[PDB]
């Protein structure tokens, strides 16, 4: 289809602003947030069809997620929360909607420029990590 060409590839994580506190806002505890925080993960991310998928690699924790835009999916995250997910695409942006336990919290992924942003929000914290090119 061409849905996400530009999204495909292999990544790496070259910065991040405020993750601490978004990690903080969604329930991780002390020593998970620290080995996370400290991680530096590889993101690839393909298409074969109409399954996306994204699989991270880091030294704390891998993690796979293959998906239909719009169909909704089970998750557990790097933190080991059991959420129910939906990713879909809005106006060239991918949108990452988790629900657990009553609460939410929304991952977007952007090209901008030669890099891949990924923006986290949990309430009215937001952290920015930003991917390039592995
Ligand atoms: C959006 C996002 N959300 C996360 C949420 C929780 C944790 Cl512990 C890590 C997260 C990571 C990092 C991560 C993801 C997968 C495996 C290891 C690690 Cl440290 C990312 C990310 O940068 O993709």
């Amino acid at each position: 289809s061409h849905m996400c060409d530009a999204f495909v590839g292999t990544w790496k994580l070259v910065s991040s602003e405020n993750f601490d506190d978004y990690m903080k806002e969604v329930g991780v505890g002390f020593a998970t947030r620290k080995v996370a925080g400290m991680a530096k993960p590889n993101m690839i991310i393909s298409v074969n069809g109409d399954v996306i998928t994204i699989k991270s690699e880091s030294t704390f924790k891998n993690t796979e997620i293959s998906f239909i835009l719009g169909q909704e999916f089970d998750e557990v995250t790097a933190d080991d929360r059991k959420v129910k997910s939906t990713i879909t695409l809005d106006g060239g942006v991918l949108v990452h909607v988790q629900k657990w336990d009553g609460k939410s919290t929304t991952i977007k992924r952007k090209r901008e420029d030669d890099k891949l942003v990924v923006e986290c929000v949990m309430k009215g914290v937001t952290s920015t990590r930003v991917y390039e090119r592995a």
